[PDB]
């Protein structure tokens, strides 16, 4: 295990570019990280943005998030309007929680949960 609840990350999900997110425990399952059928680590993420988003990712596509200038280094190794926009909101609140620890991360920014 490379990350705990409140870390964060980058992460590629889909067609999505690097997005940063935090590593939050998934709400059904009551773990933030796992092991595949195959043997691989993965772990459970939220994204920020302005609309909640979370998924399951696996270890080689979760990076350590340490500044938003990296976001190029990532680029050089491998968008619509609405989800540019809901990027760089993000970004905003990624650069924001970089100042923050672990501990204030998680009760700032973890998703609330309804059962409906």
């Amino acid at each position: 295990v490379k990350f705990q609840v409140g870390d964060l990350v980058w992460s590629k999900v889909g067609t999505y570019p690097w997005w940063p997110c935090m590593v939050s425990s998934d709400p059904q399952l009551e773990v933030h990280t796992k092991i595949n059928t195959r043997g691989a680590r993965e772990y459970h993420v939220q994204f920020f943005s302005n609309q909640p988003e979370r998924a399951w990712v696996h270890e080689k596509r979760v990076r350590e998030y340490k500044g938003h200038k990296q976001y190029e280094e990532l680029l050089a190794e491998a968008r619509p309007q609405r989800e540019r926009a809901q990027w760089d909101i993000g970004i905003a609140h990624a650069e924001k929680a970089l100042k923050m620890t672990r501990e204030e991360r998680i009760e700032q920014y973890t998703f609330i949960y309804i059962d409906k």
